[PDB]
């Protein structure tokens, strides 16, 4: 339950330099591979639930902190307990109790199936004011994209990250307004385009 609060944008030429002015810090570079999975129906993003396999790591369950109250894509505690990710993926998906420790076990009898699997490198940076992060991300198909996020511990704690998350944004030159899609989703776009679509028909 730790919870990641988030402003996705696409970064400038000027994005790292103004970051750098702030009294930011480039704390790691990073290249991941991570593997999608969700049901043929895309029952988890219709959900705005976020199933993957970081490869060589592990697996994580991102849960809607907000549903319904906040803007979508705003705010997600990351579970990474398998016992709590599979308890929470039967709660989402409906079906019973599985007596399931694990997710590997899980995949085949909740109609889960991979939707996705490439390579990332990141490059984090970190603002030390009780810290805010930016990751600066770079998708193997070509799609940068960008990320404020704050990391809280509660709940109550949300409003006041969000409200940090917008003023270091302007401070970057995000406009209000921007918006910019997960990498996930470039990625249905580019190479599942029939998964993008049906995601904003029944998002309609």
């Amino acid at each position: 339950g730790l919870i990641e609060v988030e402003r996705k944008f696409l970064p400038g030429p000027g994005t790292e330099e103004r970051l750098q002015e702030l009294g930011g810090t480039l704390e790691y570079r990073v290249t991941f591979r991570d593997t999608y999975y969700d049901t043929p129906e895309l029952s988890l993003m219709q959900a705005d639930h976020w199933l993957r396999r970081r490869e060589d790591s592990g697996w994580e369950l991102k849960c809607p902190g907000a549903a319904g109250v906040l803007g979508p894509h705003t705010e997600y505690k990351e579970l990474t307990a398998e016992p709590t990710i599979v308890a929470q993926l039967c709660k989402v998906l409906r079906a019973d109790g599985l007596g399931a420790g694990d997710v590997a076990a899980v995949l085949g009898p909740l109609g889960l199936q991979e939707v996705a699997s490439f390579v990332t490198k990141r490059s984090a940076w970190k603002l030390v004011l009780p810290q805010l992060r930016v990751d600066l991300d770079t998708a193997d198909f070509g799609y940068a994209v960008g990320e404020v996020e704050a990391l809280v511990h509660e709940e109550a704690e949300v409003p006041t990250a969000l409200e940090k998350i917008h003023r270091l944004s302007s401070m970057l030159g995000v406009p209000a307004q921007e918006t910019a899609p997960a990498k996930l989703i470039v990625y249905l776009q580019r190479f599942r385009p029939q998964d993008y679509q049906r995601l904003l028909e029944v998002n309609s």
